[PDB]
């Protein structure tokens, strides 16, 4: 924007609360292994050099670019420099340089613990006691967790967290009223931050010419009832926003944010009728809602594509002349008229008309050369729906664990060169989409289940991109997004694997397991069969559905055995023995 | 002791804030999971109850016992137990078999992060805003970080903690009058509290006669100018409170400490000159230090032994008749000239002693046999010094780290079957006692070995004995406990080992190793040389020393490598493809 001391002009858009935490999250999305207080310091130090800079645009050092502000006071630590010896150390960089070096660091998985909740009555009391520096620590604990949540988003859960307790700490049992509530918030924050990364891997792996045809796709759907340009305006205008939210630039991008909440809330006509009661609730419950809300209804009379993409003689008339914004209004008119339609889809689709326009516009009689383009269409638009059928018909016998378990061999024979704890939160989260898709409706399984299982897929990509050991992954994974799922389904086995160097410490189990909540109990069977797999490969599954039932009725043994620490080491003494029979 | 509501009896030898915070111990050390504002909450309700047996001695439950009121508001964790999720349903039993099946599975290795110190800059200025929470928040971290760590002890840290704070806060650079006075506190109730654990072990795992002995030696050492029943008893009083603490009953093992402390500042005149001032300080702070204190003079004259042992005519009379006790006032007798002597050392020769009263009490003419016993002991007395004189000279060489790189490959040849995971933590600790040992004079120098040296022996007979991988290192480690430095220093190579077959995606490195921090680096190229060494065992230090370096120059070369993790990817394979050059 056009100003000297950068610094305020957004202070003042954001205001003074919504930046003592928009830049709590900054740091927090920075330094993660960095204690409370450190943050609340840098911040707190960060809002007084920047009330000055409300004062005299022309003091100390108003005048300079946030990213400069920042990454200096970053390095008023290198103390805990120690703990970076190389990495994190390199404010010997300036601009860009080292804010590059430092959106690098941003750890996807810390080294951190679930967080604990005290009892109901204590989190009240500590409510009230200091109301804020509470929410701060919430939305600080997830913003350390998650370093690329969406920063202005994290702030309205903090909302939504602060209301759930202004309500619910009073009742005689409160309690239960509580937690059914923020539990809801754990999870759907925990799902945005899914989201939320998806869309900054596709900006920093396959630039913004991928990421417009996203939004292109689920900005139509979501606003059918609305010009294509002044969709392609909002794409244009929400991209800088996430571009920038990736980026790190989270106070422009917080403030590039409200700026369309504000339009859109004035073109709210020619745009939907479901902007209307969102537009009267405050900015910070502005954007969240509008984004995430209902798609209005379609078109009166539609020009039903045919004559409008596939009949007109003249097609590279505007094709060779336009290419793109041309596909874009192919895109724009399909998704649209698809709330049913999967956003993965829809582009699988364009890619494939932008595949047979190239290849006929280079050939005598192109007008009829296409024509049956959309032929290809049918056995794309439901090899995916027949996906989900069958896997969803699956899940409704086998049930969320041994599925997780169909996964965690099939997806774990294919590559077995990944690493063990990837397998599991990603086949486990794989087997969390039966669960979260498969209870609606056939029209509306569609996306939510390509959709969901597109997140996921890239939590693996994101994951084994830190330690690339299987090249095939990274294959999947760099060649082409929308190609990613379809990608991963078709690979196959691998009879290049050195069956792994036994290990006894592996198949080595504790009372330790005994005092396990049921989940990271699961868990850990769940590792145990991935190393286990890993170790022989070539095995089948009625095997391994075998021995996989022996432990878990030794497991249940040796918990119930009068005092046993004892034959978990007997025990198990004889299943590892007794297993390597066949 | 003896009261009627005990719950307040012990309210007035304590009172407040030394019983609001031995609560917050015994509490943290049991529920080891949840919060601390669960904690801090758990205390106080415990306190409001303890303030009406202080109203009247017969009120709600004041009659009641402690291990039965404890447990009553212990359990009040109604709210969280999921990781209780199979723990803690003992309530149903009731006293005292309700007690035990809580110690029986209390943590003993948490899973909790490294405490991540703020900056100097805030730590006072959170000491000042809230000292007494941010003091509070200090006990709970380090008590449930350390379980079945004393209580009292515990407290001694805390005040010595704020001690280094109130004084420390306020100076030029009080960032180096601060964390070299806390570093120092953290290693040492570190070494107190593993030296700690070392005394139960041995006590429980080799019965009470090996442990008098033991205590026998070091308080003969502590305590010279003591005469011998003086000694002999006191090493009852404190092998009752040793068993206990060690046991769990923490409440009354805390009790006995604090009865002891009594009688041994009642005659400091028949034991000991350097009780004098400890013996001033609050009954808490008389215990902690009585027993860690220094060593009194020597006594103004000494019969130099051999005439009371070596001839005595027939030794076998006062001995063949009471054996023990006459070997302890042996021990007692060259233990209490040989202060500078490991108390391990102390501990071979009395039973070398033994070994030989008992072959030469079995061949006519003893007199003759013996009296030349003290010659085996030239050669012991000596030979340790031999191996402290030796590793010091090459600890001042190479260094910790090269010095630990020296035993990773030594130790490794040794016995390969180990866990890599585990030789390198045993190692890297061998090579960490040089350090806080070298520094110490010739005669400080022989215990502060052989002493932190049997911690990190120890520390590898409890992982080792979790996964039993080589008969002859749980031999070791069972076969008697003053022959476990030597039954390791025995250790030969292993030519029938099976060189652990390649695979190289072991070594392989990706950017990540960069971003880690100094020591879990090492750790990694720790991992490395270790994982190296099973691969091709006799190869020779020369040219693993020479393959360390490529690959250490090498992780330099790739961090600092314009922006790759293609670096790694490129380079790696060339460090492995010339690696395989020898
Ligand atoms: C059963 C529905 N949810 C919450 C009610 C389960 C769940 O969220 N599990 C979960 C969490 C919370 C964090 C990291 C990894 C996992 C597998």
């Amino acid at each position: 924007d056009a100003h000297k001391s950068e610094v305020a002009h957004r202070f003042k858009d954001l205001g003074e609360e919504n930046f003592k935490a928009l830049v709590l999250i900054a740091f927090a999305q920075y330094l993660q292994q960095c204690p409370f207080e450190d943050h609340v310091k840098l911040v707190n130090e960060v809002t007084e050099f920047a009330k000055t800079c409300v004062a005299d645009e022309s003091a100390e050092n108003c005048d300079k670019s946030l990213h400069t502000l920042f990454g200096d006071k970053l390095c008023t630590v290198a103390t805990l420099r120690e703990t970076y010896g190389e990495m994190a150390d390199c404010c010997a960089k300036q601009e860009p340089e080292r804010n590059e070096c430092f959106l690098q660091h941003k750890d996807d998985n810390p080294n951190l613990p679930r967080l604990v909740r005290p009892e109901v009555d204590v989190m009240c009391t500590a409510f009230h006691d200091n109301e804020e520096t509470f929410l701060k620590k919430y939305l600080y604990e997830i913003a350390r967790r998650h370093p690329y949540f969406y920063a202005p988003e994290l702030l309205f859960f903090a909302k939504r967290y602060k209301a759930a307790f202004t309500e619910c700490c009073q009742a005689a049992d409160k309690a239960a009223c509580l937690l059914p509530k923020l539990d809801e918030l754990r999870d759907e924050g925990k799902a945005s931050s899914a989201k939320q990364r998806l869309k900054c891997a596709s900006l920093q792996k396959f630039g913004e010419r991928a990421f417009k045809a996203w939004a292109v796709a689920r900005l139509s759907q979501r606003f059918p009832k609305a010009e294509f340009a002044e969709v392609s305006k909002l794409v244009t205008d929400l991209t800088k926003v996430h571009t920038e939210c990736c980026h790190g630039d989270l106070l422009e991008c917080a403030d590039d944010r409200a700026d369309l909440a504000k339009y859109i809330c004035e073109n709210q006509d020619s745009i939907s009728s479901k902007l209307k009661e969102c537009c009267e609730k405050p900015l910070l419950e502005k954007s969240h809602c509008i984004a995430e809300v209902e798609n209005d209804e379609m078109p009166a009379d539609l020009p039903s594509l045919a004559a409008d993409f596939v009949e007109s003689k003249d097609v590279c008339k505007n094709y060779a002349e336009a290419k793109d914004v041309f596909l874009g209004m192919f895109l724009y008119e399909y998704a649209r008229r698809h709330p049913d339609y999967s956003v993965v889809l829809l582009l699988r689709l364009a890619k494939t008309y932008e595949t047979t326009l190239e290849k006929c516009c280079a050939a005598a009689d192109p007008h009829e050369c296409y024509a049956k383009v959309f032929d290809e269409f049918k056995p794309l638009v439901e090899e995916p729906q027949n996906l989900i059928k069958q896997n969803c018909e699956l899940f409704e016998q086998l049930g969320e664990y041994k599925f997780q378990n169909a996964l965690l061999v099939r997806y774990t024979k294919k590559v077995p060169q990944v690493s063990t704890p990837t397998l599991v939160e990603v086949s486990r989260n794989l087997g969390k989409v039966g669960s979260k898709c498969c209870k609606h409706p056939e029209a509306k399984r569609m996306p939510c289940a390509e959709d969901y299982l597109s997140v996921v897929l890239n939590q693996l990509c994101v994951l084994h991109e830190k330690t690339p050991v299987s090249d095939r992954v990274t294959k999947c994974c760099t060649e082409s997004l929308v190609n990613r799922r379809p990608c991963f389904s078709a690979l196959e086995v691998d009879e290049t694997y050195v069956p792994k160097e036994f290990n006894a410490e592996t198949f080595t189990f504790h009372a330790d397991i005994c005092t396990l909540s049921e989940k990271e109990r699961q868990i850990k069977k769940q590792t145990a069969l991935v190393e286990l797999v890993k170790h022989k490969p070539k095995a089948t599954k009625e095997q391994l559905k075998a021995v996989m039932d022996d432990f878990a009725a030794f497991v249940e043994k040796c918990c119930k055995a009068d005092d046993k620490e004892t034959c978990f080491a007997e025990e198990g003494k004889k299943l590892v023995a007794a297993s390597q029979a066949a």
